[PDB]
């Protein structure tokens, strides 16, 4: 089935996703120059202080750190959005080397990873149901770049020896996602899709301008993770980025001048 590599890869995805080739895919490269601020954007709102992480899983294509959505309790409000989006999960994409492994690029320029905080509409009241409609998700998008150690990652990296292979999860609670954002809250928003199968075209993207620096043994860590299950041969969990894909008929908003 689909992944990341020469034969199952990004470029094979149509033959059974038709969607790949549609006209409002992610990610695409953000041209900064192009992009035009927006006084309609109202503030963002960003509200994890009843937070409640559940669990850490390797899926084959990434790991996920989920959420309880069972109730309002981490929520992002306001900027592009109408109503209320709770926190379900994050996930990272990343790379082999510290100049490629983010899926938005800002200029051409590609980040050494790039995180995905995945949110859905509650006037859906399921995140099945959500992906269903073209504002069902709203997903924060956060870089990284190598440099000095994120303290609010190292939780999240000290665990990552307990799920190197497909289909193992732990334990993960009382994490605070609060410690992985950047001090400036200014961002671009556009309308376009998951960056995985399936594909479909139900995701508000909202990609803050300010990047969180990471150290170069916190992101040698993510890079030992395996795509492979639990026996097999080894296949490093590496370079799982889509490229960019074409704008067609889409403008990016920036809230910031
Ligand atoms: C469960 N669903 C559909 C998804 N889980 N993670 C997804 C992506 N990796 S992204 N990048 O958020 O579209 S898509
Ligand atoms: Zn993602």
């Amino acid at each position: 089935h689909w992944g990341y590599g020469k034969h199952n890869g990004p470029e094979h995805w149509h033959k059974d996703f038709p969607i790949a080739k549609g006209e409002r895919q992610s990610p695409v490269d953000i041209d900064t120059h192009t992009a035009k601020y927006d006084p309609s954007l109202k503030p963002l709102s960003v509200s994890y202080d009843q937070a409640t992480s559940l669990r850490i899983l390797n899926n084959g294509h990434a790991f996920n750190v989920e959420f309880d959505d069972s109730q309002d309790k981490a929520v992002l409000k306001g900027g592009p959005l109408d109503g209320t989006y709770r926190l379900i999960q994050f996930h990272f994409h990343w790379g082999s080397l510290d100049g490629q492994g983010s899926e938005h690029t800002v200029d051409k320029k590609k980040y050494a990873a790039e995180l995905h905080l995945v949110h859905w509409n509650t006037k859906y009241g399921d995140f099945g149901k959500a992906v269903q409609q073209p504002d069902g998700l709203a997903v924060l998008g956060i870089f990284l770049k190598v440099g000095s150690a994120k303290p609010g990652l190292q939780k999240v990296v000290d665990v990552l020896d307990s799920i190197k292979t497909k289909g193992k999860s732990a334990d993960f609670t009382n994490f605070d996602p609060r410690g992985l954002l950047p001090e400036s809250l200014d961002y671009w928003t556009y309308p376009g899709s998951l960056t995985t199968p399936p594909l479909l075209e139900c995701v508000t993207w909202i990609v803050l301008k300010e990047p969180i620096s990471v150290s170069s043994e916190q992101v040698l860590k993510f890079r030992k993770l395996n795509f492979n299950g639990e026996g097999e041969p080894e296949e490093l969990m590496v370079d799982n980025w889509r490229p960019a894909q074409p704008l067609k008929n889409r403008q990016i908003k920036a809230s910031f001048k």
